């Protein structure tokens, strides 16, 4: 077998993203027969070098997530990716913490597979093109760019929220993700601000093919604005060295490998 090509001879550039439609994962699965337990997926004609576990926040929307795997399955085979789906579900009802979470999938998912590139993703946000490639690139990479809840701009020119990627490498680089953002915002512009604190720039997809769909919701009990991430991302950079990976502690409760994806129920503690 051979290396895959640097751009899949798959892709099929935009496609029409809606979900006023209902959703059978029963379907999905059927649908999608190459994908195996835990929703693993390998290339059956190259070689692809993008071994890329999937990271995906989650607790009480089992609803997007389905509509998150109807789209997002069928778009990275295409993608010709060697992918790993993992849905970490925070469990008990204390304070969101997106970060957190991200960092025990990072943790989990290695012990899995050796992936060397990492996306992390809202469980919300669908690409409107598949040219927009879910994995790792020289620099770190912030892959929805144009969201459609933002009308297809950049809130500011360093926005790293909702879909973004990072290689073994980069993410370790920057001691991982912090642990200490608790409810709504600013943990993504800490991760921003660890990038350029370890010298790195945050790479991009052009404005037409990173087009992507937000799933209109309301807010969540348990994950309102934290008061305190003003002036938590003004202090990064002392920060940034004990808080993150090498300070991550929490507890899985329990692994359940599903035919589409991996969920990791685990309890990361409460804001102290
Ligand atoms: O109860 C919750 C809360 C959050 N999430 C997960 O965390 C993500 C972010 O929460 P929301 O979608 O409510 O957040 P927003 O739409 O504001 O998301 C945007 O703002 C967030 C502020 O923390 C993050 O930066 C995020 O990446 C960015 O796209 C969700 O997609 C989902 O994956 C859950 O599963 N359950
Ligand atoms: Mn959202």
């Amino acid at each position: 077998l051979t290396a895959c090509p640097e751009e899949s001879p798959l892709l099929v550039g935009p496609m029409l993203i809606e979900f006023n439609i209902p959703v059978d994962l029963k379907l999905v699965e059927q649908q999608n027969p190459k994908v195996k337990l835990g929703g693993r997926y390998t290339p059956m004609d190259c070689i692809s070098p993008h071994k890329v576990a999937i990271i995906i926040p989650f607790r009480n929307r089992q609803e997007h997530l389905k509509y998150w795997l109807y789209y997002l399955h069928p778009i990275l085979q295409r993608q010709q990716l060697d992918y790993g789906i993992y849905v970490i579900n925070q469990a008990g009802e204390s304070m969101f913490n997106r970060a957190k979470l991200l960092n025990v999938g990072f943790k989990e998912a290695l012990k899995d597979y050796d992936y060397n590139c990492f996306v992390f993703s809202d469980v919300d946000l669908i690409p409107m093109n598949d040219h927009n490639t879910y994995r790792c690139f020289s620099q770190p990479r912030h892959i929805s760019v144009a969201m459609d809840k933002f009308g297809f701009s950049l809130p500011y020119v360093q926005y790293f929220g909702g879909v973004s990627a990072l290689s073994k490498q980069q993410f370790l680089s920057i001691n991982g993700f912090p642990n200490n953002y608790w409810g709504w915002g600013g943990e993504d512009d800490d991760i921003y601000n660890r990038l350029a604190f370890r010298g790195m720039s945050v790479s991009r997809p052009n404005a037409v093919i990173g087009k992507t769909r937000h799933i209109r919701h309301s807010r969540d009990k348990k994950n309102e604005p934290n008061p305190q991430r003003f002036d938590r991302i003004a202090h990064t950079k002392e920060t940034m060295l004990s808080d993150g990976l090498n300070s991550l502690t929490y507890m899985v409760l329990e692994v359940q490998r599903y035919p589409l994806y991996t969920k990791i129920t685990v309890d990361i503690g409460t804001p102290s």
